[PDB]
This record gives C-alpha cells, sequence and structure tokens, in this order.
C-alpha cells in the first residue's frame, strides 16, 4: 500500500524486543519500504489461501502472542536481504530487488516453513516439535536462499540436485545467522525446535550424523522417500561446508579450514556462474573448485582445502 514510512517496535517469538519497519495509512502495516521493492509481511489466520492479508496493526506496536511470529518473519527478511546485499551485492532474491513476502499463521500446527515459489510461508508449530517457525533465523534464511537459487542455478528438486539444493540453504541459512551475530552455530532450526528439549536441533552440518544423516558419500541415501532423500543426503554437502570453513580430519583426511567468509565467497559464485538445473555431487565439486581458483588461483590453500574437503566426504 502507499504510506508514510515509519518504525514500530514488537518482541519476536522468542520474547525479545526489536525495532521494525512500517508503513502508516490509517493503520500501521508490516511493509518495509527501506529495501528493495519492499518487504511485506501476511496474516494467513490459520487457512491455506495465501497470500492472506497485508499485516495491519492499529498502534504500530507488536507485543501480542499473535503478532510474534509476523515480527520475527518481516525483521529477519529484511536481515537476509541485507547480507546478501552488503555480502554478495546481490538485490534481493532475483537480484533485481524483487519485494519479499511472507506469509505467517498458516495453517494449523503445521510444523513447516517453505519457499512456494512466489513467496515465503511458515507455520505456528504443534507447540512440541516446533514452537512459530519464523522465530528462527536460520530457517528464514534458509526459505529465502530457495528463492535466490531458483532464480539462478535452478536445481531441480529431487535426487543429487535436490540435495545441493537443500544444502546451500543450510549454508547460506547458517552464514546468516553468523551475519547477526544471533548466537551463531553450525546446527539448524535450534531455535525453534523442540521447546521441552534443550540442545538439539532439525540438522547438523558439523556433524550431520548425530541426528542419523549421511557424513559421506558411501553412506548416502538410494531410496525414493524425500524426493530422493534431499533433506538427508544434504548432510554430505553440509559436512564438507563445515570443513571447508572450520577444518578438521574427517574419515582420517585432514582439512585447513579457511574461514565463513571465503566458504560463502566460493558458494555463491559456484551457485550463480558454475551449477545448473541437473548438477550432481561430483558436479557441485568442479564448480566449487572452478570458484576457489576464479577468486584465489590454482595453487591456493583455498583451492586446496576445497579440494580436500569433498575428498574427505568421498565425492570425486
Ligand atoms: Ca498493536
Ligand atoms: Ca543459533
Ligand atoms: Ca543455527
Ligand atoms: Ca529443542
Ligand atoms: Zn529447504
Amino acid at each position: 500500500i502507499t504510506g508514510t514510512s515509519t518504525v514500530g517496535v514488537g518482541r519476536g517469538v522468542l520474547g525479545d524486543q526489536k525495532n521494525i519497519n512500517t508503513t502508516y495509512s490509517t493503520y500501521y502495516y508490516l511493509q518495509d519500504n527501506t529495501r528493495g521493492n519492499g518487504i511485506f509481511t501476511y496474516d494467513a489466520k490459520y487457512r491455506t489461501t495465501l497470500p492472506g492479508s497485508l499485516w495491519a496493526d492499529a498502534d504500530n506496536q507488536f507485543f501480542a502472542s499473535y503478532d510474534a511470529p509476523a515480527v520475527d518473519a518481516h525483521y529477519y527478511a529484511g536481515v537476509t536481504y541485507d547480507y546478501y546485499k552488503n555480502v554478495h551485492n546481490r538485490l534481493s532474491y532475483d537480484g533485481n530487488n524483487a519485494a519479499i513476502r511472507s506469509s505467517v499463521h498458516y495453517s494449523q500446527g503445521y510444523n513447516n516453513a517453505f519457499w512456494n515459489g512466489s513467496q515465503m510461508v511458515y507455520g505456528d508449530g504443534d507447540g512440541q516439535t516446533f514452537i512459530p517457525l519464523s522465530g528462527g533465523i536460520d530457517v528464514v534464511a534458509h526459505e529465502l536462499t530457495h528463492a535466490v537459487t531458483d532464480y539462478t542455478a535452478g536445481l531441480i528438486y529431487q535426487n543429487e540436485s535436490g540435495a545441493i539444493n537443500e544444502a546451500i540453504s543450510d549454508i547460506f541459512g547458517t552464514l546468516v545467522e553468523f551475519y547477526a551475530n544471533k548466537n551463531p552455530d553450525w546446527e539448524i532450526g535450534e531455535d525453534v525446535y523442540t521447546p521441552g528439549i534443550s540442545g538439539d536441533s532439525l540438522r547438523s552440518m558439523s556433524d550431520p550424523a548425530k541426528y542419523g544423516d549421511p557424513d559421506h558419500y558411501s553412506k548416502r541415501y538410494t531410496g525414493t522417500q524425500d524426493n530422493g532423500g534431499v533433506h538427508i543426503n544434504s548432510g554430505i554437502i553440509n559436512k564438507a561446508a563445515y570443513l571447508i570453513s572450520q577444518g578438521g580430519t574427517h574419515y582420517g583426511v585432514s582439512v585447513v579450514g579457511i574461514g565463513r567468509d571465503k566458504l560463502g565467497k566460493i558458494f555463491y559464485r559456484a551457485l550463480t556462474q558454475y551449477l545448473t538445473p541437473t548438477s550432481n555431487f561430483s558436479q557441485l565439486r568442479a564448480a566449487a573448485v572452478q570458484s576457489a581458483t576464479d577468486l584465489y588461483g590454482s595453487t591456493s590453500q583455498e583451492v586446496a582445502s576445497v579440494k580436500q574437503a569433498f575428498d574427505a566426504v568421498g565425492v570425486k
């Protein structure tokens, strides 16, 4: 809508207070005009019809329990936009400042979040397995990254290309978490997963096997479930990414870590310049090596580390 840009205040899912960019026109709407063509957050009102209604508030204060998921979806979409713009010089997910839209309160007791090809959608969780999904910055960044992948490499969501698609979302979801410096870690979804259990997460990049996911190509899932195991086999790539950044010895292979910033530069270049819709793990290795070569030179430590990491997880 057309209005006056202003700033409101509210509390997120985890009870933290934060300022959010809103727009005033009779009501105060969750519409941020400071980023690209805007960030819009909608209320799905427990229904499955999308996008729902643009979030309207009477006083620009968002401290109601019902407001929490909206506050975080709106705020974290902004942080993710900032990350891509400031670190990778990318304007929104399409590179041309496309408006970012999110709907919260999707369905009832919905334990999922997703990108539907046009916008982000967040369930409220059942209160046992998950609390409102937008409360996790790595979750929000994971979803917006699916949009970035769709507009660039276009990795098909099946088998190995799908696992790469998933890993890319976990990798950048984690890098955004570090960017925001919000209790950063290499775990996925820890802030909104199982509120009754502390110390766990949905997936782990540092040790995928902790939750039963493969950490070596020899342990890859070859079944048909989960579109060929896209959320399972992503562990192989997530582990490789973790090793490239942090280093370590895995299955007898030692990797010298090169840091998170370089990891991000290497994978962003691979994603936007070399990967294609049908790329498999072997091609991802080639793309990553080429990207590191472009940026640091063929005889650099960076290239060596990328090769070592993929060797460690059995990807040739
Ligand atoms: Ca209010
Ligand atoms: Ca964290
Ligand atoms: Ca995390
Ligand atoms: Ca938990
Ligand atoms: Zn995903």
